[PDB]
């Protein structure tokens, strides 16, 4: 059996958030299976992939109330959390999210833009 | 009834929420108005704050990670929960949110500014 990975990230993201979503979920595909790969059927689906999950990989660099509800839903299934973030952007991580990392189940990285592959190569060996 | 607040910790949306809260009180005590590192500590008192909630009131028009986490520790935790949001702002709300909605133990509501009182009243009486 693969293990199975939920990835997650912003539906309002750019450019730049949007070539390095592509870059995670194609890294993550050697790792195990992409669960990916009206607005009540899209949250119903969402939440029966994330229940599926054995990881969770999300990109919290662009706030987003949808990957927030994601993380909060996926705590409280006992998921196996990764949160990446990029201090490059500007941005401060919600206290909340940031606040929620124990150093094991849920984790918040901070990552520079080339560096993304390698971090996943050891989070996931 | 113990009633929880929540709204983006990122103007105009900051005046509404004082609106909001004192709109509150009316029906009863606000919790979140009453009071590791610094993050972890603002985690463990909202969850504290939430766990203790009976209703969960969530400004949801600015985008936010920490105000969506909330959300879906409440869902997890089956708190009765409104969430308010104003289409004036041009904004998409997130589809995670409206698609959370069932019309009675989870409602979001689109509000107008001026009329936030009135619509708080029609859901606490
Ligand atoms: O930001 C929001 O308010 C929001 C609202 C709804 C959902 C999410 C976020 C994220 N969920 C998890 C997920 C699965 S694949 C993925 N990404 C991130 C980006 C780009 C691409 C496709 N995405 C997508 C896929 C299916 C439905 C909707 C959006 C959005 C890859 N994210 C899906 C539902
Ligand atoms: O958007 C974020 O990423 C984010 C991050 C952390 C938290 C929230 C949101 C919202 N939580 C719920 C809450 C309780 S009173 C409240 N509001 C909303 C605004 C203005 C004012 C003071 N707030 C506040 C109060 C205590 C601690 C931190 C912020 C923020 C009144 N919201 C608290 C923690
Ligand atoms: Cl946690």
């Amino acid at each position: 059996m693969r293990p199975a990975l939920y990835f997650c990230g912003s539906i309002r993201g750019g450019r730049e958030d949007r070539t390095l979503y592509e870059r995670i979920v194609s890294r993550l595909r050697r790792f195990g299976t992409v669960l990916t790969e009206g607005d009540r059927l899209i949250h119903e689906q969402d939440l029966e992939w994330l229940q599926q999950a054995d990881v969770v990989v999300a990109e919290v660099t662009q706030p987003s109330l949808g990957v927030g509800y994601e993380l909060g839903r996926a705590v409280a299934f006992n998921k196996r959390i990764l949160c990446l973030f990029r201090p490059q952007s500007g941005r401060v991580l919600s206290a909340m999210i940031r606040g929620a990392a124990d150093g094991s189940r849920f984790q918040v990285w901070d990552y520079e833009e080339g560096e993304v592959e390698a971090l996943l190569d050891r989070y996931f060996e």
